[PDB]
C-alpha cells in the first residue's frame, strides 16, 4: 500500500545512487530490509554495496521466492545492479553474477561451506533442479566437499569436467581435481593436473592454490629446489605468512589422507574424527 510505494521508491533511489555512493545506497537498501525482511532484491542490493555479512546472504537465500519482485515494481532488472557473489572456495578467487536465484544458491552454499554448515550448503544445492547448470552445482559440491576435506567426493564431482561447456569452470575443476590428488598423496597426478589447469582460463584465479599445492607435492617427493622455487614465486606474487613459514622450514609439509581414512571418519564432515 503506502509502504509498498515507499519501498519501491527507496529501491529505485538506491540503485540510482550506486555510481555516486555505495554507502548511501546501502543505507537505503538497509532501510528496505528493516521494514521488509523478505525483500530479497534489497538483500542483494546490500551485497552489491559491500555487505557480505553471512546473515545478509542467508536472508537473500531464505527470501529467494521474492527475487525480482521489488526491483520489478520499479521496472529494474536485477542484472543492472551488477551484484556478484564468491564461488571459488579454497580453490581460487572466483565470482559469479547475481542474475537469477541460481547465483544466490551458489553464493549461499559457498558461504555456508566456509562457516562449516555443510549439510545446509548441500541441502540448498539440491533444493531445486538445475536446468542446464549441472556443472555449476557439481562445482559448488566440489567447493563444499573440499571445505570438509572430503577429497574423494571432490574427485567424484569434477572427474567429468572434460565434458563441461564453461571452459573457465572446467579449468577450475582441474584445479580441484589436482588439489584433491595432492591431499591424497597422489603427488605425480597432482602435478600433472595442476600444471594443466594452470594453462586454462582459471589459472590466474586459482594461482595461489595451484602454486601452493605444486610446491607441497614437490617437497613431499623430495624435490626441494622445485618446492623452494614455487614458494619464492608465491612470496613475490601472493605473499602470505604460511608461505614465508614454508620457505623458511623444509620440514613444513602437507599432511595427507587416504580414501580409507576419509571413509573411517566417525563424522564424514569432520577431518578430525578419523577412527
Ligand atoms: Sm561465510
Amino acid at each position: 500500500g503506502h509502504m509498498t510505494d515507499r519501498l519501491a521508491s527507496l529501491f529505485e533511489s538506491a540503485v540510482s545512487m550506486l555510481p555516486m555512493s555505495e554507502a548511501r545506497s546501502l543505507d537505503l537498501f538497509t532501510e528496505i530490509t528493516n521494514y521488509d525482511e523478505s525483500a530479497c532484491d534489497a538483500w542483494i542490493g546490500r551485497i552489491r554495496c559491500g555487505d557480505t555479512d553471512r546473515v545478509t546472504l542467508f536472508r537473500a537465500w531464505y527470501s529467494r521466492r521474492n527475487f525480482g519482485q521489488l526491483s520489478g515494481s520499479v521496472q529494474i532488472s536485477m542484472s543492472t545492479l551488477n551484484a556478484r557473489i564468491a564461488i571459488g572456495g579454497l580453490y581460487g578467487d572466483i565470482t559469479y553474477p547475481v542474475t537469477s536465484p541460481l547465483a544466490i544458491t551458489m553464493g549461499f552454499a559457498a558461504c555456508e561451506a566456509a562457516q562449516g554448515n555443510y549439510a545446509d550448503a548441500m541441502e540448498a544445492l539440491e533444493a531445486a533442479p538445475v536446468a542446464g547448470s549441472e556443472h555449476l552445482v557439481a562445482w559448488m559440491k566440489a567447493v563444499v566437499y573440499g571445505a570438509a576435506e572430503r577429497w574423494t567426493d571432490v574427485i567424484d564431482q569434477v572427474k567429468s569436467a572434460g565434458k563441461w561447456p564453461d571452459k573457465f569452470l572446467a579449468g577450475a575443476a582441474g584445479v580441484a581435481h589436482g588439489v584433491a590428488a595432492a591431499n591424497l598423496a597422489l603427488f605425480t597426478e597432482a602435478e600433472r593436473r595442476l600444471t594443466e589447469a594452470n594453462d586454462s582460463p582459471a589459472g590466474e584465479a586459482c594461482a595461489r592454490a595451484i602454486a601452493w599445492y605444486l610446491a607441497m607435492a614437490r617437497r613431499s617427493q623430495g624435490n626441494e629446489s622445485a618446492a623452494v622455487a614455487l614458494l619464492e614465486w608465491l612470496q613475490t606474487t601472493h605473499p602470505e605468512p604460511k608461505v614465508a613459514a614454508a620457505l623458511k622450514d623444509p620440514s613444513y609439509r602437507l599432511k595427507t589422507t587416504t580414501a580409507e581414512q576419509i571413509a573411517s571418519r566417525a563424522d564424514p564432515w569432520d577431518p578430525g574424527s578419523v577412527v
